[PDB]
């Protein structure tokens, strides 16, 4: 499942963070609150069941619940998902959170074509509760989904109930890459770009979001 | 034009604040939650323009900017509005706030039909420009919209671009009766209650969020 | 008991708010920010207890804890102390709300000398236990102090544990006024300034709080 | 320089992340808590100029300005770090963020003593002005410093004008072992704990910041 928040409010944050100008106070706070706002969408895809409360005049009226705010296992990807991660927190307060490292294989000859051998050098992630637990795998940028495939292909292991993937900005490529090899993925993201170029940078993108947030 | 923001995500807030096994704190919090979510629904219907930004990479690139958030009016109601306009500052940041306090005329003998002889004791609003702002008032309660239309009636005056209302619970009678008076009117609200008892209190409702709040 | 928290991150953000060319969103915040800064001041005067708990590798060790947060009855004496509430808040959770409204008895002929008449014309205090809660009266500036005494005039009959009063800036005058009158007074504020002018104004003050953050 | 923050409300809520029915909601927000009360602590020592602002009624005054607070470069040291790392940045929004990995040189023969041949698998920190920048290292347990000390040993090759340590919770050990080594170091903490296990473990402590806030 692909979902695209293009909204006017999500489209103004965007329009700021791929903005050059854009200092780094603002540019991180942006993903920060990008991260709460995509955060209340993959909130109103959660399960959730009928309730009845009774108001203060005593009247015993239905309501919503969403039960699945319970079962939330955020995984922070270093080293940008950091600042996303801080603004879905606010929107998944009761997740427990993993924390994953990834590396292109180094190689030498300047290579990244569809792959870039990954490999993950960190890992420290909860348990996963299979068919219960929410995951969601924040990172702001998916270019190439070497990264994110190589984090699923350790997810989906667990075999929790959905997985969701937060993205800002995704590319052509590695959305069709992620969805087509595991379909009942949930991937939020608010914008898609066309291309990235040879060296696994997205087009027309947005520049480096960990440099951007961190130095 | 209605907006019910009857979402999940909504329902749920608004489910806790029905409840009245909800104690002070997480009531109040509610309010500025909520206030910071209907705030982010009123951003996505504002005026907007296309832009163009340079990414990183030297990119021209199309995007949106609300430049309308540069031209917001939000309006506290006493003594309720506090806590929901906190939150809608959270979306505003750029508004000026006007400050409002309304009593029913005093009478003594218990009647509050259809209207109770609301009467401003407090007024300190910014100045409203024009067919340019778009004034927002805030009041978690529309009842029996005594309040909210002796409110609006000196708003209307100022002629602003837009005029946006932003409630929790509104009641079937009070939706109906400002929107029939004024049209234009863009009225945000969560759930629209069925009836008010006699003494103007709405039900099912959620008690008085002035006291669940602040007492 | 005066309390002047002049330390060097307190007189930095006192000098963006005095700074005239400080816009509103940044005025505003200010406030707040102070607000939770000043709120942690009055909580290591505020009366605790020690107590034991029991850490994870199981060990019986003793700790503080502040049992007064929970007998906290914050009075926001509009316009301005809304912002200043706002921060104080963050430091006292637990706190109840009171609301009040006051304004010089409308003379005629300019007077303002020591005395400008003031009246109460809102009041919507909680229920405050005698010798047991902790009232904290907030209002950026205490300038002839007409206003607070005449706040303080109606508190001081309840009767609590402690008083306390937050102010941002107070005048040489408005602070012995007020604590010649009520000795037993906690009255926190961050510098106090030298002279208030024919009108009431303080000097060199910050012009006026309540239009600068609202208007 | 050793600062022991150790007021009531630093050891109110140092008390609540000991208590091991603590939650990892609450536990992990006192991190955040903590880390921008600390985070004002080390902003009171920062260096600071005499400045001269113009209030609105147009007098020229005298103010603080912690210009320092535009040269912080805080530095993450994974895992725990990140929830303190996270309320650091409430108090120095301007500041450039290292984050870095150490591991135990897994031995096999449990020996920790005095050392465990630390070692960085993960290091990414920005360019560090030579006598200009302060340096912010955060981690909340400092137990047999082996961690800290291998963090240290690549910081003080910049040269950076001050260097900060901010922990909630420091060995007796730990903290000698550093400033001895480091004297010109501000180490900030709120509780300095009598002694360590075998294992390495902090004791009373407060068992594992890590698991208790992500797990
Ligand atoms: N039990 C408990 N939950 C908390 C506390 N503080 C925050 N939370 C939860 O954590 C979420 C996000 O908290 P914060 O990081 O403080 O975010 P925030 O900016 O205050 O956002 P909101 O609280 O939603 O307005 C909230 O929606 C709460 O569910 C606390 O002191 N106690
Ligand atoms: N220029 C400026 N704007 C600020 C500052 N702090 C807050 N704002 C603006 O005020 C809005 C709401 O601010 P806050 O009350 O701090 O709310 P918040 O919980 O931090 O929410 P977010 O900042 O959106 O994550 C933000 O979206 C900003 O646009 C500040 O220090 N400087
Ligand atoms: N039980 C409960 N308490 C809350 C919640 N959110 C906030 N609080 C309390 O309210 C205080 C201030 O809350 P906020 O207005 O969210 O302030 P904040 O900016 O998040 O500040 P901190 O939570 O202290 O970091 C906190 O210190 C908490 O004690 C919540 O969801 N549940
Ligand atoms: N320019 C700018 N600075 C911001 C903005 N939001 C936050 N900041 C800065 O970041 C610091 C901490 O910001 P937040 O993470 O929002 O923290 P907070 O809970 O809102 O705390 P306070 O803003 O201090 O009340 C603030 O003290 C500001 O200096 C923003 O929108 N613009
Ligand atoms: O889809 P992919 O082509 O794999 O690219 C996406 C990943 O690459 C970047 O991380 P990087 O390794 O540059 O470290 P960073 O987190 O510090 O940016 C980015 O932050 C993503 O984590
Ligand atoms: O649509 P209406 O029937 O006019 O009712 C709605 C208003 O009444 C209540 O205010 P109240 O006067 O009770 O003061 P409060 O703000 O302290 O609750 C409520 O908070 C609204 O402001
Ligand atoms: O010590 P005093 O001389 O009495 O002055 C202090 C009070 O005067 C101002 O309120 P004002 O009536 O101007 O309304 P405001 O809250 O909108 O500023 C100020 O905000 C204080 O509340
Ligand atoms: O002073 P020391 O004895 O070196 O111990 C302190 C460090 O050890 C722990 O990290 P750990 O390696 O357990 O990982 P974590 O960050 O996930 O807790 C703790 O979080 C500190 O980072
Ligand atoms: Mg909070
Ligand atoms: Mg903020």
């Amino acid at each position: 499942p692909l979902y695209v928040i293009d909204k006017p409010i999500t489209l103004h944050i965007l329009t700021q963070l791929r903005d050059k100008y854009t200092d780094q106070i603002n540019f991180r706070k942006n993903l920060v609150r990008l991260g709460r706002i995509l955060g209340y969408e993959i909130s109103n895809t959660l399960d959730y069941e009928i309730v009845e409360v009774e108001t203060p005049l005593g009247v015993k009226t239905k309501g919503v619940d969403i039960t699945d705010l319970n079962n939330i296992v955020i995984i922070n990807i270093l080293r940008a998902a950091v600042p996303l991660v801080e603004g879905l927190l606010k929107a998944f307060p009761k997740a427990r959170q993993g924390v994953i490292g990834a590396s292109r294989v180094e190689v030498d000859g300047k290579e990244v074509p569809k792959d870039m051998d990954v490999y993950i050098y960190y890992k420290k992630i909860p348990d996963i509760r299979a068919k219960v637990d929410n995951v969601i795998i924040a990172d702001p940028m998916i270019a190439t989904a070497s990264t994110m495939l190589k984090v699923l292909e350790e997810v989906v292991k667990a075999n929790p109930k959905r997985i969701y993937i937060v993205s800002i900005i995704s590319s052509e490529y590695g959305v069709n890459k992620i969805l087509s090899k595991y379909p009942f993925i949930y991937l939020f993201t608010v914008a898609i770009d066309p291309e990235l170029n040879n060296k696994g940078y997205i087009l027309p993108g947005l520049g480096d979001a960990g440099d951007r947030a961190f130095g």
